[PDB]
């Protein structure tokens, strides 16, 4: 299964769309 990997993905993807609001200042 790809569970654990998708996950790794999805934490990524928190991540980035945290930065996203980092540089917008929100």
């Amino acid at each position: 299964g790809t569970f654990t990997s998708d996950y790794s993905k999805y934490l990524d993807s928190r991540r980035a769309q945290d930065f996203v609001q980092w540089l917008m200042n929100t």
